[PDB]
């Protein structure tokens, strides 16, 4: 699945556009999580976190969730729920895979409990750097 030369394996964080113009963070999975076809040539199906759907995208259209400076859109982050709750997942994802630890109490909010976790993804996901994200 997914040999043909173009980047990006199952697993892989990235960013995808949809919703608009606006990146989002997704993870590329395989056809079998989709309940739909294997992907079409050169192309990628990725879960949205946050709203767990499926997309089927061009390898060339995905970027890196390591390039997280940038495209985290702040003013998108700031306006929706949503954008909160999925990078509150996407970073989620990233600390278990680059074993950085970070700690909460019960109850805490998600926007409390994200504040360092983006310090941790803008300074470049230190001290593992983009390589921690790899699954």
């Amino acid at each position: 699945e997914y040999q043909d030369d173009k980047e990006f394996g199952i697993g892989d964080l990235v960013w995808g556009k949809i919703k608009g113009f606006s990146w989002w963070p997704a993870m590329v999975v395989s056809w079998k999580a989709t309940s739909k076809r294997q992907a079409m040539p050169g192309m990628r199906w990725v879960q949205w976190f946050g709203d767990g759907k499926f997309s089927e995208i061009s390898a060339d259209k995905l970027v890196a969730l390591g390039l997280f400076s940038q495209h985290f859109n702040l003013a998108t982050f700031n306006k929706l729920v949503s954008y909160r709750k999925a990078m509150y997942h996407t970073l989620e994802k990233a600390r278990v895979r680059a074993g950085k630890t970070f700690s909460s109490s019960p109850g805490e909010s998600l926007e409390d409990q994200l504040k360092p976790m983006l310090e941790w993804a803008h300074g470049g996901f230190k001290p593992t750097g983009i390589e921690g994200l790899k699954p």
